[PDB]
């Protein structure tokens, strides 16, 4: 049983995305929940998320077998998740985030067209930046 | 224009779940940094992580019009978002979770089995407890 190419991989890489949104949902209804007086649902919130944070890091952790969920490339050191952050962001900035504003512009969504736009354009200062540590890295 | 069926609603989604894996994989990544002395990479990581977050949540508000990425029901309020939440997780445990474990063993990976066994018990207690929430919400 190697991992690489099994359906169990797949399942990894599923249950990893899911639990990684789980995480920002609940983040997210913590703060509906803050704004509402609902101390105690946020804190349930909170708890919960880092429940799934524990989830979405321990698939994480079985994946380093076969590559970063993201991107396919090694992860573990931090030449190598450097190297893995300014792909996926490059691929951010230069392919998804420019192809989601054209979309959303052609459908007539103004707004969310002008979000893709600012974003691709944060994810293009995150690849430099990230690029720029990964020049600087002595290990 | 009607956000619901656009190809907008789906590349919404998608970055949703890009942002919401790119924040826990940096926040993985600082960890590594952590382990190894990186302490500047680590720091990035988990600014660039925050970034991450923003945007992901930035997603989620203009899927408010729309409902739930992982359940399709609406957000917002406590109340809705305990249900949404609960449906997830009653999904996760009872179907997802259980499946996975038994492709894993029929594939012969007996630890992530195991791994999968013990979320999908997680689960169960995370909608467990969000219904106990849910009951005694007052709003
Ligand atoms: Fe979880
Ligand atoms: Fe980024
Ligand atoms: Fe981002
Ligand atoms: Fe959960």
């Amino acid at each position: 049983a190697q991992l690489k190419g099994s359906k169990t991989e797949e399942n990894l890489k599923y249950a990893f995305a899911g639990e990684s949104q789980a995480n920002r949902r609940y983040l997210y209804f913590a703060s509906k929940a803050d704004v509402e007086g609902q101390n105690d649902i946020a804190a349930l919130f909170r708890s919960t998320a880092e429940g799934e944070t524990g989830h979405a890091h321990g698939h994480l952790e079985y994946l380093e077998a076969v590559g970063d969920p993201a991107t396919g490339l090694p992860f573990g050191t931090s030449r190598q998740n450097l190297q893995s952050a300014i792909a996926g962001e490059t691929h951010e900035y230069t392919d998804m985030y420019p192809g989601m504003a054209k979309t959303a512009r052609d459908e007539g969504f103004e707004e969310i067209a002008n979000w893709f736009e600012t974003l691709a354009k944060a994810e293009r200062s995150h690849a430099n930046r990230y690029t720029k540590a990964l020049d600087g890295l002595v290990d």
